[PDB]
């Protein structure tokens, strides 16, 4: 009686993968940095009752994931640069240029921005994927990121 979507959250250490997930699951912001596990969330997206199966990571998970949030932090230039490596990984495992993915630029609430929205838009355009800006602290963009990913999975494959 409901559709499962297997989502995987990837990106460099410290970017806010867990914080984003815990916002979606708990509606709370975890202040403290606790550096792999699985969460489930039932949600209605476009009148479909969805069971999200979310892997919060640090080939195994990549093989079976249906869509990926590729997360960097807007005050961490190295994390933005690292996106390439995560995307290449995902593409290799799937043997496809066409894998459901969203680029997420997290920590939008912080002042020390080193990656501008143009850099991020350029990257997402090159990849052919959406870009969503988030703050796990304020919850800005969090549902948007996850719901957009679900829509991208539907767009690619019958669910
Ligand atoms: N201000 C702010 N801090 C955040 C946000 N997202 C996460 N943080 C903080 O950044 C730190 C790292 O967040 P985590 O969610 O543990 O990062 P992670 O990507 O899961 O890191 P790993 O588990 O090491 O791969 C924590 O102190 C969070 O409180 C955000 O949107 N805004
Ligand atoms: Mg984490």
């Amino acid at each position: 009686h409901m559709t499962e979507y297997k989502l995987v959250v990837v990106g460099a250490a410290g970017v806010g993968k867990s914080a984003l997930t815990i916002q979606l699951i708990q509606n709370h912001f975890v202040d403290e940095y606790d550096p792999e596990d699985s969460y489930r969330k039932q949600v209605v997206i476009d009148g479909e009752t969805c069971l999200l199966d979310i892997l919060d990571t640090a080939d195994q998970y990549m093989r079976t994931g249906e869509g990926f949030l590729c997360v960097f932090a807007i005050n961490n230039t190295k994390s933005f640069e690292d996106i390439h490596h995560y995307r290449e990984q995902i593409k290799r495992v799937k043997d496809s240029e066409d894998v459901p993915m969203v680029l997420v630029g997290n920590k939008s609430d912080l002042p020390s921005r080193t990656v501008d929205t143009k850099q991020a838009q350029d990257l997402a355009r090159s990849y052919g994927i959406p870009f969503i800006e988030t703050s796990a602290k304020t919850r800005q963009g969090v549902d948007d990121a996850f719901y957009t990913l679900v829509r991208e999975i539907r767009k690619h494959k019958e669910k």
